[PDB]
Order: C-alpha cells, then structure tokens, then sequence
C-alpha cells in the first residue's frame, strides 16, 4: 500500500509532467496527482480542463488518479493517507526553494519529499514557458501531450 | 568600537533571524537592526516583536529605515552588514548588492549561515503555512507567535 | 558571413552591457542588438536606442534595432541563427540555460554566453537605476550619456 | 512489490544515511543498502555492514549487502530499478544528476533524491572522520555503535 | 576572418563535443579544435588516436581542424591570430572553475570565452564518465562517435 | 574584545586574501590569519609574504597552524573566523564547514566577496599561470611577486 503525491498547478500539463507521473506510477502502488489551485487567481485552463488534460494522457496508468486541491498539500497528502510526495526536477527549476519547502513540509507533517530528474528532452518545458513560447507563435508541440497542444492553442486564439 | 548592521523586512522575525542577531551581537560591539520600510505588520509591530525577543542582547538597538541600506548604515558611523543565509535565500542577488554596496559606500557584507534548525524558515513561508492552520510554533519567538495567530484569527 | 543577436531591454545601457557587445562585435562579422519591448520602463525605446548608439559608437559592425515577440523570429528574420547573452552577478543561469534549449528546439538558434568584466559584474539596469534614484553614484558603471539622461529622469 | 536500493561506502554510516534508509524504508516495500567496495578505507566492507545492521534494527524490510562494478547492474539483478540517494549540505548535486542521467540512459533506472533533515546535514562520512581525528566530538551525528567504533579504530 | 578555438583533452570524443565543435564551425569562419595534453600524466588514448577519433567524426565540417598543444590554452589561441574560445556546458560541469578561468583568461591575453551548452541528449556524457561506465560494462554507444565507440571497448579490453 | 582568524594555506598569498584580511582587520579589535600546514613555499616562506604584505594592518598578526581549526580559534579566546568568497570557492563545501565548526565548538563563520578585481585569482590558478609564463603581477603584492618568479627561475 505504498503511494505518493505528485503536485503542481499543471496549466497545461507538460511531458516533463507526464514523464515524472510515468516513472512514479512504476515505483509505488498507487500515485495521485495533486492539481492546486489558488482560489484568488485564475490559471489558463479551469480545474476540469486541468484534469480532463491529465487523465487523456495518462490513461496507461491504471494506477494513477487525479484530484484537485487547495492550502497546505500535507493536508491533501495525510487526507489520503500517504506521506510521500514525488515532485520533478528540469532546467529552470528553483531547486533551493524546492528544498526550503520540502523541510518545512517534514517538520509540519513528517511528509517526505522525493526528487527526480525529468527526462532530458523534456527537461527545458515549462507550463509557463510552454505558455510563452505558443503566445508568440513558437512550436511547441513536442513538448505537450496530444491531449494539450491544440486545446493550448484554443485558448491563445 | 566595532559595528554592524542586520538589515530586513522582518514581517515577522523569525528564530533564523534571531539567531543571526545573537551571533551578531556576539561578535559586534554594536549592533543595529535596520527594518526596512504593503505587509502583515506594521513597522512598530515589527520593531517592538524584534525588541521583545532580543531583550536579553544589550549591545543590540532596533530602528526602521528608508531609502539606501549603506546611507543608513554609514549615518551611523558604520561600514558593515550582517546578513543571514537561509535555504532558499538568493544569494546569488545578495552578492550583487554586496558588491554594489561596497562599491557606492564602502561598506562590507558579511554572510553567515543560520542554524539548521532554523534554516527552512523565512517570514513569507511561516506566514503561508500558518494561515493554512500549520504549526510553526517552534520557528517564532514565543511572543510572535501569539501575534501572528492574532493576525489572522 | 557570420553574426549574432545581442537582445535585452537595456533601460538603460550599462557597462556590463557595452562590454558584451564589444566582444560580440569583435567575434561575429555583424552584431544587430535587439531592444526588446514590453508591456514600461523608465526610458522609451527611442531613448534607449539613442543611448545604445551613443555607446558603440566605436563598433561600425553593430546596429541598433527594436523588437516584439518571440527572439528567435527577429533573429531568423535577419538571417541569422545566434544569440550571444552577458552574464553578471545575479544572472539567473538556471532560467538562461532553460530558454537557451527552448530556443534550440523550435528554431534552430545557438545561444552563446559571455561573462561581463569583473568591474562591471555587479551592475544592472534596475540596480542602477534603484541606486540613483536614492542618490548612489553609479556614474563608475554606466556610459557617461547614460549617467547623464538617467539624472534628467529623476530630477 | 515495490523497491529502492539506497548506495554509497558508508565509511561509517552518519545518522544522515539513517535518515534517508528509514525514509526508503517507510515508502518502499523493500530497501537494499548497497555497501559499495572500491580499490580503501577506515572501516572494512564486513564492519561497514555490521555498523549498517546495527543502525537499521528497526527495519525488518531494509536489508545490508556489498556490491562492486556497475551501480545499475547491482540494481536490475535484484529486480528492481530504483535508487535512493540522499542530499545534505556540501552534496555535489550536478555530478548526482549527471550520474542519475546516465543511469536511466543505460539501464532505465530512477534514482529519487531526499535531503536528509537539517540537524544531519552538515556530517558525512569523510569530515565525521577527520573531526573526530583531531578529538573533535560528532557523537550527535552517528549512531551510537559507530562513534564507539570509530573512537578504538583511531586509539 | 573570424574565428574560435574549442578546447579539451577529449580523451576521448563525445558526442556532446560533437555538438558544441559543430555550432562552432556554423557561426565562425574557422574552428580550431585544441586537443590539450598532459605531459605529465597520459590519458587512455594517445595524442594521435584523439586526433584521429575526432577527425573521423568532423568530416562535414569544411572549416574545422584538429591540433595538439600544452601549456597556456590563451597562447595557442593567439598564436593563430584568435582570441575567442568556445566551450561546451554539460549536466556536472563546474561553471564556477570555467568562470575563473575565463576571466583569468581575459586578464592575461584578451581573450573572450563563450559557453554554449550542448543538446539535452549530449548533456550527461563526459569523456571521464563515459569511460567509467564502459569500463564496468555500461553501454554508451549512443553517447559516442563511431570513430570512438569500439576503439575505447578496445582500450579496456 | 573582538576578534577573528582568516585561515587558509596562502600558498602564495594573494590580492584577494589580502582584501578580506584588511576588510577583517577593519572590521574587528583583532586578527589572526592562520597558516594551516607539498605545496610551494614553506610554512616560514608564507607566513613572511603575509607578514610583509600586511605591515600595514597593526592588529593583524600572522601564525601556522595544524589540526582542527576551531581549536585554533578558541586556544586564542576567539570563537569567530572571517573567510573569502572568489570565483571557483566551493561555497556548498564551505557552508558544510561551517555548521560543522559552530555544531562542535559554537565558532562562528562569516563570508565575505572579495573585490571583482581580485575575484578570479587563487594561489593555485596564480602557480599555474606564472609556471607557464603568464603575468599574474597585477594580482598578488609586488613582494610575492618577486618571490613566485624566484620559486620558479
Ligand atoms: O514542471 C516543473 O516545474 C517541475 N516538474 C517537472 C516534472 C514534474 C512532475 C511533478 C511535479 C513537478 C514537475
Ligand atoms: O530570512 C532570510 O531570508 C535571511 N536571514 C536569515 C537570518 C537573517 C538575519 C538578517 C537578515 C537576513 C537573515
Ligand atoms: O544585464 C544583464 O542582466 C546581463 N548582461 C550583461 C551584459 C549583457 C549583454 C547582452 C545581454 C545581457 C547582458
Ligand atoms: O552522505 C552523503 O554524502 C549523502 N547522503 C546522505 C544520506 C544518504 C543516503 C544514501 C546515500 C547518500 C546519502
Ligand atoms: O565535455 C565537457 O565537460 C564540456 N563540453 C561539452 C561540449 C564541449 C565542447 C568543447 C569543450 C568542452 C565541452
Ligand atoms: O582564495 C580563496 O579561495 C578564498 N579567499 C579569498 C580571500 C580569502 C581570505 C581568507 C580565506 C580565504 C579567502
């Protein structure tokens, strides 16, 4: 019965994203992915259509879930029983700030928190970087499951 | 007659703070902490939650600032900085101004590590964690603490 | 034919700047900097263009250009396929490197990196600008026009 | 069945190693601590292991073995393919990610990386060793069969 | 007449210096790559065999030559009349010693360093943990020129 | 009563070490630079460059020393060190020494950036360079210098 949380805001989910549930879905029993939303800002895509994005492309994964959440994630994380969270690591990423939360997380709520590497061909996507990119017209379709690309390019135009 | 600033925020202090003011206050004759000035306290809550935990450091005054850190810091016949580093701190950014401020003024940095026990906590973390119902009674002095849960209680 | 993009918002030019393109216009047959424009600032983009070409005066090979949107069209439009960015103090590499293999990837462009001097490390176009305006003398890390306008502005 | 394979020289085992094999251990079904061997040390592979075993009592599904030559091969022969790794201060964290790269390149392993809690993030094995040689005391930072060991090992 | 000169001990060639000596050759004139030697301490290959993997492996490229040297990095490049250096970023590279050094360079002879980092897929490969892996029976073939591949299986064995 | 030690090997010492020390001797009552001892010159041979370079700095003095460093600090009723950050310095190393170093004796450790024009320099790259015939003059005291061009010819 062994199980993590991956968390993020996930507006869009990337392959970066999806390459880090893959491998966490191969290493513990059940993985649930966490998409956090700040009541206070709206992202790109509504929570449906976070999540919609999610489970079109993780549909391999017969031990995946995807739920939503808000506040602290060592709530969502004990809510469900677990206290492991799997988070991913690219080129970009503010890994000291990373690890200022990771400890303050295990002090609040003994939640660990594992770090891996994403998969070098998805290590330089970003949800905002993704984001950016497709605004000014940019090609961003490798770096996006099918489940995103065009429904991305929807809602720039 | 030596002497050093320890410049921040401070909304609110925090232990990690507070244990670079000891230290600072350990190897200063005199210490000032500056408290540079759209947060959770006001300046005089700020200066008076500093006071309040630094009561047992005599060589240590509190004072709010405005304008350039090394003007404040020179007005006071002095030429150095202490200042804390944290997980998560930018130091990148802080030797930048470092550099900058020695340039302009004349005045050194000096950087020293806070406790590990104290080393994930900042202001805006304890903050976010607190309104969301976290504990992080043993980061804060006792009297912060009882602040902060007023603050957003 | 070889040349290469030096993009930025340069509000305004410093030294650390001026460095780098002084390295870059000895390097690459032709150097186009690129004046990128937001959403801003303290100087217009004419402003910041007149204070760029006082600067490089010296660099017949390099010219002066405004831009918007994505970096890798302006520099494709012109024919070339690189981009050469300064480092200092307080660069965010980690970021640079990111946007550097984004840039890559959907255009082909190589982004070459270049630290400035030490003495014009620790200079920025926003910490100069926040020294000034409470009266630090940063006249040591900007061109002497620059110093100048930057003065007018605030004053 | 899931599991992890947490590897290093453990020469000798910090109370940060503990840490980070009590964290696999909470959420792996299984844990292989991999006492690597190399052409060296204060403590022989058989004492390491027994400084291990003692430590990790409490662990009825971590386990204690030595292994040499290629990290991932000791991995897949045990039919798992992950690595535990842990972080503390001073922890040179490019070359780890430079290394988990290549892992998952030639073999398809995962290596998961957890810093270790801030009161054992300063002690590795090298600087317990070189404190306690010159008489300094790093008892609150090993287990206590170790500093009992590495005392008579220096005496 | 411009030109750069891209330097290491390439003991052996990778396919991350393939990379970095290939976008040298698009955006200068004339590359020059400068196969640094020890002395003092001889590598798996010698001078020759480097030359020749790295030859083998540049052959489309028209303006790209291969030379030896020790010593000063800084006198070989201005002894033939350049004074830029081009070197390759990886995942472990030790910027903060490339940063030293090429302000130390610039101090000393005037010459300019420009780091480009190589592809994602070239980013984990160095010559030193190429050779390591291989060493315990690790598969890099993909990681390496043809020119190279067997010639190091051959070395170790 | 304030006091701090700046250690290293100064193998030779440089322009860099020099700034942090003079920053140090501005900054506290009283400093030691401590010699920790196959490198290049003599421990006698180091300590006279820093000796000579120093001259200037009457509350400085200049003594070797072996085992650990806090023992150093605290046999001289000290229990802070001062130590340079340059380009290249493993900072990630350094901070381990430094939680380390208070964890076992309450020693404090404060960083400080070295000037941009001597950020570069190290006694290591300074041997290489000058071995191979580069000029390194503008980057270490004219005094050890002379000694370097000596050591070497
Ligand atoms: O996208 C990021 O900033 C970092 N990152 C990359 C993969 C991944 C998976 C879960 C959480 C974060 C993740
Ligand atoms: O809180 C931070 O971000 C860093 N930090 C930690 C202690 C301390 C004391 C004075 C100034 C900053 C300080
Ligand atoms: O100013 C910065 O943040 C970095 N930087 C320094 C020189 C330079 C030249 C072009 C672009 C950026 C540059
Ligand atoms: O000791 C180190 O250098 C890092 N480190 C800390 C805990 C731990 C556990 C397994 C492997 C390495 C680990
Ligand atoms: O291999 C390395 O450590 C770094 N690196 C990567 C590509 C490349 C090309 C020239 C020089 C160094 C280079
Ligand atoms: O040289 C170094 O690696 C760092 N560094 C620079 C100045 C200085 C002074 C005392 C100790 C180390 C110092």
């Amino acid at each position: 019965m062994t199980g993590a949380v991956c968390p993020g805001s996930f507006d869009p989910v990337t392959l970066g994203h999806l390459d880090v549930f893959e491998r966490a879905a191969a290493q513990f029993d059940e993985v649930i992915v966490a998409v956090l939303i700040n009541p206070n800002k709206a992202g790109m895509f509504t929570v449906d259509e976070r999540i919609e994005m999610i489970r079109e492309s993780t549909a391999d994964l017969p031990n995946l879930r995807v739920e939503s959440g808000q506040g602290l994630l060592v709530d969502f994380v004990r809510e469900r029983g677990l206290n492991a969270i799997v988070k991913g690591l690219r080129t970009g990423t503010d890994f000291e700030y990373e690890l200022q939360m990771a400890q303050m997380n295990k002090h609040i709520a003994g939640v660990d928190t594992f770090f891996v590497a994403t998969a070098p061909a998805y290590s330089f996507v970003s949800s905002s970087l993704a984001k950016e990119v497709a605004t000014y017209g940019g090609d961003v379709s490798a770096l996006l499951p099918a489940s995103v690309h065009q429904r991305l390019l929807g809602k720039l135009r």
